């Protein structure tokens, strides 16, 4: 029993974190096989012109107390790829993946190549994440683990004025309408991830929190007019299908739960709480709820 | 920027988790050097879970009654002993992945990371606090017994908790790694209940200081309070007493923000009276009490 915001065990990623230094800039890199990936910003004082000017030896890569020799360098979008003379013996089985808004992942925050903390995040609909990063955390990575495969999905690049964070996938493509520069950038207005709120209400029920349930049901059309009103993302038929397992387990159909959510949007929580929260939590996916309640291991 | 409930990286602990089986019962063990630590109730039988005599159950065991599996490798038990509520199994192989470590018993209010494990394999990692009533609010399903809690300040792993059981209100109880329970609980299936829980006042104040460091000042006021008047009010909201030790502990955060500790106490007094009026603090609509003063400095 109990239900908690839970990160993946981070050991498989910890063995891949290194320190990358170019000039007076230091940040984190990801060492997989014989390549180190890090943000291309590490060469900043025109990325095309800045890189051609560079040479292998301008890069100092440190894995713990061992320097790695760089023998090649290339750029892929916003990510720098440093070829080193040694394959990481701790490389896990892994792949690079790009996630969608509303999906969740664990972040391993690192400083000077040293892992410091791990926490679970969601890619927001405005393509930011609500992380915790200080100066020097650039290059920290986000990931999921399935079975024994690490799926890397995020590399941290920068902090936006609102205190939220922006980054890229591991092929250097930004999530959201952001660029890797010191310039005026702002997160768009954010919205709430409706299917995740429903998943968390299902988790609440499985844990014995039932006061918000009622006898009523709604329609997708009717509810989505309410969702738009409260800056909730639209609920789609695919979302309903994904919640199917939780509906069967608890006996509350999705549109039955939507009537509960509608009521909580329109009337508040009347001073009560759900899973110890006074806000509606939207950083648990339906998969997250089933996995935690199943005891899946890696 | 940002503020998150942040766990420690779990890899140093993942490399120590094993599966321990006795009879039909399997749970998690902690493999450090040539010793595997696990809850002693693994030697219980289904007819004798209310009043087990562990001394009598253990003397009847041979080393080969204990099956210890590290991943795909079976470890050979060569000795066994009991220390309070923890069983210690000597194995013929020292764990090559043993980190630098120590055992520490913590006090209520302290936080630590939990690596939830099933059948010796890690499931996830999350932060917890020792509540004033000596329980933790975790996520533990059947088979999670033996999972451990830990901190990793610097590069030494401080093991502080081993999970033993679930109480009727859905909260959890366990021991330190010397096998002494936190709180008045025992490893028997007799009726046990947690005492009424209270809020960890010093942690709430630390979290308000973090909010100020993060840039939020809307909850401050022009008032101050004496320590005794604060405690008289806070006790009426089921808050733990604030001691002079707690005031001293908050000194560094007070210095960093320029807000005297008793001035922040006056702010908390007003929050308890008014609520947040639709606003949030560090993303929360409730007052958070599972960040310690040390945690706030670590993360800020
Ligand atoms: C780093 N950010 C912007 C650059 N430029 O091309 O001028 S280098
Ligand atoms: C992620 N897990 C296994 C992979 N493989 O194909 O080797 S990728
Ligand atoms: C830290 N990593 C990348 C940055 N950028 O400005 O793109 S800052
Ligand atoms: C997910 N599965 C079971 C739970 N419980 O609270 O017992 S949460
Ligand atoms: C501690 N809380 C918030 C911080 N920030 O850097 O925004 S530090
Ligand atoms: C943490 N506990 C013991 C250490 N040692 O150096 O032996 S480090
Ligand atoms: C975890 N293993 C055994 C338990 N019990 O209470 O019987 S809890
Ligand atoms: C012996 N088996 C289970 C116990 N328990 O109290 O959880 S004692
Ligand atoms: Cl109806
Ligand atoms: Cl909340
Ligand atoms: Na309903």
């Amino acid at each position: 029993s109990g239900f908690r915001k839970m990160a993946f065990p981070s050991g498989k990623v910890e063995g891949c974190m290194v320190q990358v230094t170019c000039g007076t800039t230091t940040l984190n890199g990801l060492w997989l096989d014989d390549v180190v990936y890090c943000p291309r910003h590490v060469i900043c004082t025109n990325y095309e012109d800045l890189l051609i000017r560079k040479s292998n030896h301008n890069f100092l890569v440190q894995a713990g107390n061992v320097q790695l020799r760089v023998i090649g360098h290339s750029m892929q979008n916003c990510v720098l790829k440093l070829k080193v003379d040694t394959a990481n013996p701790k490389t896990p089985k892994y792949k690079f993946v790009r996630i969608q808004p509303g999906q969740t992942f664990s972040v391993l925050a690192c400083y000077n190549g040293s892992p410091s903390g791990v926490y679970q995040c969601a890619m927001r609909p405005n393509f930011t994440i609500k992380g915790s990063f200080l100066n020097g955390s650039c290059g920290s990575v986000g990931f999921n683990i399935d079975y024994d495969c690490v799926s890397f999905c995020y590399m941290h690049h920068m902090e936006l004025p609102t205190g939220v964070h922006a980054g890229t996938d591991l092929e250097g493509n930004f999530y959201g309408p952001f660029v890797d520069r010191q310039t005026a950038q702002a997160a768009g207005t954010d919205t709430t991830i409706t299917v995740n709120v429903l998943a968390w209400l299902y988790a609440a029920v499985i844990n014995g929190d039932r006061w918000f349930l009622n006898r009523f049901t709604t329609t997708l059309n009717d509810f989505n007019l309410v969702a738009m009103k409260y800056n909730y993302e639209p609920l789609t038929q695919d979302h309903v299908d994904i919640l199917g397992p939780l509906s069967a387990q608890t006996g509350i159909a999705v549109l039955d739960m939507c009537a509960s959510l509608k009521e909580l949007l329109q009337n508040g929580m009347n001073g009560r709480t759900i899973l110890g929260s006074a806000l509606l939590e939207d950083e648990f996916t339906p998969f997250d709820v089933v996995r935690q309640c199943s005891g899946v291991t890696f």
